[PDB]
């Protein structure tokens, strides 16, 4: 067995069906009337996302489960599975059951989860993370490499630190929620103006036609999987958010991608934008990113540090 | 015959594809296959198990994400659970905008699971009920058929009677334990000597050659698997276990499954290995003994009436 953290795979799939053909895990795609057969490395895969016209079989299911493989359904493009009007399914999670997690992070999570204050120092805990890597690599080498991503480092600098003020001044999980939109906004104009995008504003129901927007909501959804799998790893239920619990299920799959979605996806995304890159392009950059950042150690590592704070044991 | 659990509405589903016609669910059976699986209801009341021989679309993922029906996947027979949605826990807190139906027994759950008097008490009722289900199941109809199966039901009453006078006089979680290891020892020679199997020792670490170990292996895996599937339904994490050490991978399952595993799968053991039968009758066994003696309702029931009886909510 390959530890997660080390599993360099992770697929999004359309139009193909998931079935075990001679013991292996294969997604046959029917482009004409042949049918294609490519084999999945479950052992080295961490998570793979399904989107539109994608089906699973159970023997399919039963080897990503004792692989310890994340599968969830999502709606393709950057959509979710179900939308409505208000309601809103980003991503049906099939966690695997059969494979038992460890229990120390598990009980420290339930230790705090019901009172309200700590589940607010635990939200505040993870902006904190989310400032750390962005200023970690949107000012490292690996993004210093890409010429046309060009930012006054001070600017950034004044926007994380006005960012760090405002978190103390909070009292209530709402009060956060307005602190990163004010953030998430100018960082938004930050990276725009750094590839010379012209001019942009954030497509928060999805229905962006741009290309940053389009890379950006897609981006999010590799972020997800990611999330999935390191609440998994250290069994902690999807269910048991900090922030976005109060309007989504699967919450903390959701606060925890943001702790690295800022700061990998979103300079790609505007990259690649300009860049005149298909999906499977920028998919391939945030997935290169996701591998050399390490960020699957990042969301784990920060789930640690956070469930040792707060926990409540003796 | 489909309806594994009466509880918690887990209807068990075999050889059909599941996909989305004319924006309806609909279920397409495989040619001899005359279940009934179109009279299940699509609300968030109902739980929904795919076994073999099934596949499901994203479509349809959609539509069960919209109805808010939790999907899982399982092996032959409804054990044991692959992998599966979540279900939340959902407080005055975390009030999302999907059809899914919270449970209240996490909260339940956790409420007392700190307090070690309380954990203690949680894990003598489930000795209690173990006691009840052998007194029941080792004397009832089914096993009185099976002749190559016989013993004087004094030596199972005193044995069980020994083992509820010790729990009484039980102050930690170690003296449960030790009176656990000796009632087992006990009830495992009552079963060796009911075939009159002679020699036998309990293979730990799944080391064992002969046939009592193996088929003993095998049925805790099928044991453990429908433990799974009780503590899926209520949305109770595998971590938070009774009688099993706080950092043992997989606990709440292993003391969920010790409620009905000695009642129903310790006699087909050593009652298949006097009979020289193979893994595929033993597993029929299994399952026949978990159909006719309800063995999901009683997991399900009695974590029910614990997480209730020592809850400490409101």
């Amino acid at each position: 067995t390959i530890l997660h953290s080390k599993r360099a795979n992770v697929y999004y799939l359309q139009h193909c069906r998931i079935l075990v053909n001679g013991g292996r895990v294969e997604y046959v795609t029917e482009e004409g009337n042949q049918s294609l057969y490519w084999n999945i490395p479950i052992a080295n895969t961490s998570v793979v996302m399904l989107g539109t016209g994608t089906s699973v079989t159970q023997a399919a299911m039963r080897e990503f489960a004792r692989a310890g493989v994340m599968i969830g359904f999502c709606g393709g493009g950057g959509t979710p599975l179900f939308a409505a009007n208000e309601a809103e399914v980003a991503v049906s999670w099939l966690s695997p059951q059969s494979e038992y997690r460890p229990t120390e992070y598990l009980q420290d999570w339930v230790s705090f989860w019901f009172d309200d204050e700590k589940r607010l120092a635990a939200a505040i805990a993870f902006q904190q993370v989310r400032i750390t890597q962005i200023r970690q690599h949107w000012l490292g080498s690996r993004l210093s490499r890409e010429s046309r991503f060009t930012f006054k480092s001070e600017h950034l600098q004044a926007l994380l630190d006005r960012y760090q003020k405002g978190l103390t001044d909070c009292r209530t999980s709402n009060d956060v929620l307005v602190q990163e939109a004010m953030m998430t906004k100018a960082l938004y104009r930050l990276a725009a103006n750094a590839v010379s995008y012209g001019d942009f504003t954030r497509a928060k129901r999805g229905g962006g036609t741009d290309l940053a927007n389009r890379f950006l909501d897609h981006g999010n959804y590799l972020a997800y999987g990611l999330a999935a799998v390191s609440t998994w790893v250290l069994g902690l239920p999807h269910g048991l958010a900090v922030l976005h619990g109060k309007t989504r299920r699967g919450g903390l799959v959701f606060d925890v991608a943001d702790l690295i979605k800022d700061a990998l996806v979103l300079p790609q995304a505007f990259i690649a934008a300009m860049e005149g890159e298909d999906e499977q392009e920028f998919r391939q950059r945030c997935l290169t990113a996701f591998q050399q950042s390490e960020a699957l150690d990042v969301m784990i590592g920060s789930l640690q540090d956070v469930a040792s704070k707060l926990s409540q044991v003796v």
